[PDB]
């Protein structure tokens, strides 16, 4: 505990970390014994990274002794934990202090421009004013060459006070329209500090769940976050409780990227994705179902990702290649692991003459910085030894009771209303467009209002993209009312085919579990979706049924009906 | 009251003819200039 103590506050000395008015609790968790009794913002923190270590130490003792299968903890892992938090606090703050200048800047234009607008009917009522008493001396003097020339100066004066009103008419207009971003945006300023104040609590349990949380799975997981949680609440460390981890963690453009890229839509495999992502080690991949594999080739597409295999004899000419050409690289079978890419995984990497050296086998090679590794397998049951559990980050694609539920209704739906399924992945494509849309013109607007040079109103082209952004947002958010009431009404309809979906994902979670009486009844998840397509489409009972609700029934007891006859 | 407004609108095309013949100069003396090369 010492020496997690004394690396944790070695590497977390970069960071501020710093809290003035950091109240100590009556009752401190003390993890580190010799911590100072009144301890500081930084010392609390150390302490709960410690905690974090020692609680993946006690999850991993309670997984031993309930007979789970448990990867070692190692310093390494500690070493990714204090990484990642350095890395995460270093982005947010970074990402939120540029938001708020952003938002200052724009309120500050804001602001401006009404100041210009109002001084601008004031220049308007003045020169109304002088065309006034130019016209009556004009006309008072004509009553009794040179008053022509006057009086084609009113007239070019009075087109000029026309078009300030014009200008003036519609500034005015725009700004009206832009309440609701300068309430916003001064909403969000306010709000800054407070969201300043719980930044390192979050970066923490962010980075935790990044480094630790991987290998286990959503119930773990829970558990995991909601000790830490508990500790940071223990020891008077803000944190924010309402938003999500993958929210966090991510933004909507990778998640609809990692969505293009057939990620499944489930909250631990987004999680997993945020680990292939921002991961310190290579990841070692877990999905049985091959759904990860697919995931990883097609993300790294356009960077020309190859696939090759530890048993592969081109294994080391591709991993050395993809070594020396900076290419990404997935290797299968990680059960068979060769013990080559040792130096590889532990980047044991040796800087002389201006040379990046990594020793492979008994020759050194040119490493490219734009190099990475995915290591993955399709057994679950693999126990790896300690050292390549030290070397990798573990990401484990497990089956979860909501992806199984939404998958079996996704595909009832499909199979027994192929109208009502085609509606909803168009709804669901237009509302992940829109909702882009939306964020684009959003984040346009602000780029806008803070690059413009000068005054909001010196150029008109400012006011041009102004209005057409703000009427295209509008518009978008019609759209987007349409798609939700039209989405509402799909899901009312689909809502029917729930009791089914429940049934089958608690049937496959009894089939997952009857290995524990036999070593013999190993079922996968391909099995159990075989066993629902032919309750779906290859049943005899559905020759001519129409009835929706009666074919829902002669499904549900069909699939309890095929769904014995297959297992036993 | 209404022939005030054409004799305006006449002022107006006779500053336009100055800038016509403005340019017209400025143009033919950048020829006149450009002759060699």
């Amino acid at each position: 505990t010492e020496a997690l103590y004394q690396v944790g506050k070695e590497f977390t000395s970069k960071m501020d970390l710093e809290k003035p008015n950091y109240i100590v609790p009556d009752y401190m968790p003390v993890v580190y014994d010799k911590l100072p009794q009144p301890p500081s913002h930084r010392e609390a923190i150390v302490n709960s990274c410690v905690f974090v270590h020692q609680t993946l130490h006690q999850a991993n003792a309670r997984l031993a002794k309930r007979g789970g299968r448990t990867m070692a903890i190692t310093p390494r892992h500690y070493l990714d934990f204090i990484n990642h938090y350095a890395n995460l606090f270093h982005e947010k703050r970074s990402e939120l202090e540029e938001q708020q200048m952003h938002l200052n800047v724009g309120l500050r234009k804001i602001k401006e421009t009404v100041d210009q607008v109002e001084e601008l009917r004031r220049d308007l009522r003045i020169k109304s004013q002088e065309l006034e008493v130019k016209n009556a001396a004009a006309n008072d003097k004509l009553k009794k060459e040179e008053y022509a020339v006057l009086i084609s100066e009113a007239q070019a004066i009075k087109a000029d006070l026309a078009a300030v009103e014009a200008k003036v008419n519609r500034s005015t207009a725009l700004l009206k329209s832009l309440s609701a971003e300068r309430e916003r945006w001064e909403k969000t300023s306010e709000t800054f500090k407070n969201q300043m104040s719980t930044i390192a609590g979050d970066c923490l349990l962010s980075a935790a769940f990044i480094a630790y949380a991987g290998y286990f799975d959503q119930q773990m997981r829970q558990n995991l976050f909601t000790t830490w949680s508990h500790h940071l609440q223990q020891a008077n460390i803000q944190f924010r409780t309402d938003i999500a981890r993958t929210e966090y963690l991510s933004n909507a453009d990778e998640r609809l990227r990692w969505q293009a890229s057939s990620l499944p839509a489930d909250d631990l495999c987004t999680e997993n994705a945020i680990m292939l992502k921002r991961f310190n080690r290579y990841p070692l991949i877990i999905d049985p179902s091959g759904q990860a594999t697919e995931f990883i080739m097609n993300e790294y597409k356009d960077r020309k990702i190859t696939r090759t295999s530890f048993l592969d004899d081109a294994f080391r000419k591709n991993l050395e290649s993809a070594l020396r050409f900076g290419n990404p690289l997935l290797v299968q079978d990680v059960e068979s692991y060769d013990p080559v890419l040792n130096p590889v995984l532990n980047r044991e990497v040796r800087r002389t003459g201006g040379r990046v050296l990594i020793t492979l086998g008994d020759q050194d090679i040119d490493l490219s910085p734009s190099f990475v590794i995915f290591l993955s397998t399709r057994d679950p049951t693999v126990e790896f030894p300690p050292d390549l559990c030290s070397r990798v980050t573990f990401v484990n694609f497990t089956v979860t009771r909501s992806s199984l539920q939404s998958q079996c209704l996704n595909e009832v739906l499909k199979a027994e209303r192929p109208d009502v399924d085609e509606k909803r992945s168009d709804l669901l494509k237009l509302q992940g467009e829109f909702q882009l849309r939306l964020r684009q013109l959003e984040k346009s607007l602000l780029q806008a209002l803070n690059e413009v040079k000068g005054r909001i109103l010196d150029d008109d082209t400012i006011i041009t993209t102004l209005e057409n952004l703000k009427r295209e947002a509008a518009e978008v958010t019609r759209k987007v009312e349409e798609t939700d009431i039209v989405m509402q009404e799909v899901e009312t309809v689909s809502q029917q085919y729930l009791p089914l979906s429940t049934a089958c994902s608690s049937i496959y979670f009894t089939m997952e579990s009857l290995k524990q009486i036999h070593f013999l009844y190993q079922y996968s998840l391909q099995f159990f979706l075989d066993i629902y397509h032919n309750v779906l489409y290859e049943n005899p009972n559905l020759k001519g049924v129409t009835d929706h609700t009666q074919r829902l029934s002669i499904i549900t007891k069909d699939l309890f009906q095929v769904a014995f006859n297959r297992v036993a």
